[PDB]
């Protein structure tokens, strides 16, 4: 698992991917270097 950050708010990094998945209980993203930030943290 690796870290993301946006608007000072913390987040796990999803990898080739665009979209966050929808089971995984994230309240909000952002995209980001190389894929996408989906928060909060795992």
């Amino acid at each position: 698992g690796t870290t993301c950050y946006c608007g000072k708010t913390i987040g796990i990094y999803w990898f080739g991917t665009k979209t966050c998945p929808s089971n995984r209980g994230y309240t909000g993203s952002c995209g980001y270097f190389l894929g996408i930030c989906c928060y909060p943290v795992d």
